[PDB]
């Protein structure tokens, strides 16, 4: 196991918190 591809994902995880979906919780 090694952190590599997961790194780029960690970027979108907080991302969703930055951008609010199209009128949806």
């Amino acid at each position: 196991i090694g952190k590599e591809f997961k790194r780029i994902v960690q970027r979108i995880k907080d991302f969703l918190r930055n951008l609010v979906p199209r009128t949806e919780s």
